[PDB]
């Protein structure tokens, strides 16, 4: 069970995105200019890993990636962003296993982007798939960093519910050099995982964008400059 994509789920996907809020006070892309931009002829002949990706799998990885989508409107602006509310619903979800198994029992509401985002990645890591060392910067408590710490001590798995989003410049995790706003280092050695940059709003960032229920082992925990940390995750 590795999920992808049919022609009805891409209708619905469509049909969700056309209904989500652009940030105006930006150059804004709705679905129908997204539909537009990864549809185009050319876009497949400068980055032929998308031949056989959908304009609609573009598009959710462009969406998650951005700023500017929300499902809400408050007052003026838009609500809280897309992959928010997405990866924060992934992380609390307390009706499935979580896996691809499962992906057909998720929120009405926000299926049509789950689902579209992971078969983006499916058909992507089929082509393409990303194996080496990427970043990750968190900013965190003493509680949140202790909690690393004894999960290290214990053995216990590192396991992320939403889409975890990673980067393969150090300098981008903004963490490593003093005095940068992340306390928190993830050094991760990734088996499998999906090089999005050809669709995301901003590739400068050179993410790596890893399926749900991502699962780690923690190598090694340590203390950098500060306050802050390091830990070495090893991807299973």
């Amino acid at each position: 069970e590795r999920h992808y994509s049919t022609g009805q789920d891409r209708h619905d996907f469509y049909r969700f995105a056309a209904r989500l809020h652009v940030d105006a006070q930006c150059f804004g892309l709705s679905i129908d200019d997204l539909m537009d931009k990864f549809s185009d002829k050319h876009f497949r002949a400068e980055h032929p890993e998308y031949r056989d990706v959908y304009p609609e799998e573009c598009s959710a990885i462009y969406m998650h990636t951005a700023q500017d989508y929300s499902s809400h409107l408050v007052r003026g602006e838009i609500g809280t962003p897309l992959y928010r509310e997405v990866n924060n619903y992934l992380r609390l979800q307390h009706e499935n296993s979580g896996r691809e198994a499962e992906i057909d029992n998720h929120d009405e509401k926000l299926s049509p982007h789950i689902k579209m985002l992971s078969s983006a990645l499916n058909r992507l890591m089929d082509v393409a798939a990303f194996r080496g060392t990427v970043y990750r910067g968190i900013r965190g408590d003493l509680d949140t960093i202790a909690r690393l710490y004894h999960l290290f001590d214990t053995g216990g798995r590192y396991v992320e519910p939403a889409f975890m989003s990673t980067t393969r410049i150090k300098d981008s995790a903004q963490v490593f050099e003093p005095g940068t706003p992340n306390n928190i280092a993830f050094q991760i050695s990734l088996k499998r995982g999906a090089d999005i940059s050809g669709s995301s709003q901003a590739p400068s960032e050179e993410e790596i964008m890893l399926p749900m229920m991502s699962e780690f082992v923690i190598e090694h925990a340590s203390a950098l400059s500060e306050g802050k940390h390091l830990f070495v995750l090893s991807q299973i």
